[PDB]
């Protein structure tokens, strides 16, 4: 029985999604698993997307200020985890920021900054504490979500890829697979060990924040771990010499002014790594270190504008610098 390596990639959830698997199972079993991975990603785009009119999320947003809406258990659990990270991060990560994001968004398409007052009004509609999750305790009791504040809008952009990466890992595992690299628009989950039959940790790349993306600046060897990076240059537009990126500081309503160029979070669950990466980017380095003390099972790697790199204890020894312009502090 021989080891074989498979990959498959498709444009879905608005980005390139790729899954690579090593397996000794019959090829047909791997093919079935990958078929289901990409079916899932198609189905979940229609549940979670904040920028399609026809998604379950859009439907829920349409009911802001009205009666509770029934949701499936999966979406409920994701919202629960998002609100947990909102609270722990003091709202640096905020899953109800749609009123503001949507105002900037159109800025992106047609390169214009929002309007002062319009922006201030939108900020009044982003209180994630007004998202009420209820689930009864009896058999088959429904799960519901109520957006209490009129005009408030969920946007799960900062946690949905993490959630989907976790869902994919669970799916692979259900198909008796135990070696894969899941890559959803750069949101990585390294499942198990790869093959060289020599077994090796996955070598996960981290990009130069100002690079053309082609080559990684650094690589970190990991097993059974998500690696998710948030950065100031993954998405932005420029107007009159100022750059405006996609990660909003909920206090200002503007793209976060922060002291790091990127933050990469290493965690057993990609949902958690994704939420934390965004929170940390917003909070900046010192406040991130403080927040991260709450989550002992997580590691983090910060790339600074001066190309210094700092990594926490659990991963620093597994980091290798590939672009010598960067320096790993020890
Ligand atoms: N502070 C924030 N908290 C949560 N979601 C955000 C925030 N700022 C922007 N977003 C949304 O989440 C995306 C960024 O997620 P990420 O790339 O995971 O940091 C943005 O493109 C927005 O859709
Ligand atoms: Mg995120
Ligand atoms: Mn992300």
């Amino acid at each position: 029985a021989r080891v074989r390596e498979y990959s498959r990639a498709e444009l879905v959830i608005g980005t390139l999604c790729r899954v690579r698997v090593y397996s000794k199972r019959p090829a047909a079993e791997v093919h079935a698993a990958l078929e289901e991975v990409f079916t899932l990603l198609q189905q979940q785009e229609m549940v979670l997307s904040a920028n399609r009119d026809d998604s379950a999320l859009a439907a829920l947003n349409a009911q802001a200020g009205s009666a509770p809406v029934v949701v499936d258990r999966s979406l409920y659990a994701l919202l629960e985890r998002a609100l947990f990270f909102a609270e722990k991060s003091g709202g640096a990560f905020n899953p109800a920021l749609g009123a503001v994001v949507k105002l900037w968004n159109i800025g992106f398409d047609r390169a214009a900054v929002p309007d002062p007052d319009a922006l201030k009004e939108a900020l009044t509609r982003c209180d994630f504490r007004q998202v009420h999750l209820r689930a009864g305790v009896s058999v088959g009791a429904p799960h519901t979500v109520q957006l209490a504040q009129a005009g408030m809008q969920l946007d799960l952009g900062a946690i949905a890829k993490g959630f989907l990466a976790d869902k994919i890992v669970q799916l692979l595992t259900a198909h008796a697979l135990d070696s894969a690299l899941v890559d959803l628009g750069g949101n990585i989950f390294a499942l198990g060990l790869k093959y060289g039959a020599q077994r090796l940790e996955w070598n996960v790349g981290i990009r130069d924040p100002h690079g053309t993306g082609q080559k990684p600046a650094l690589v970190v060897s990991v097993r059974d771990c998500s690696v998710v990076t948030s950065g100031a240059y993954e998405r932005f537009f420029e107007r009159d010499g100022v750059r405006y990126h996609h990660i909003i500081d909920p206090v200002t309503g503007f793209p976060a002014h922060t002291d790091v160029d990127s933050v990469s979070i290493f965690a057993p669950r990609s949902t958690d790594a994704d939420a934390l990466a965004t929170a940390c980017f917003v909070l900046g380095y010192e406040k991130s270190c403080a927040l991260l003390r709450e989550f002992p099972g997580v590691d983090a790697l910060f790339i600074f504008p001066d190309k210094r790199v700092r990594a926490s204890a659990g991963i620093v020894d597994r980091v290798r610098v590939l672009d010598a312009r960067f320096v790993l502090e020890r």
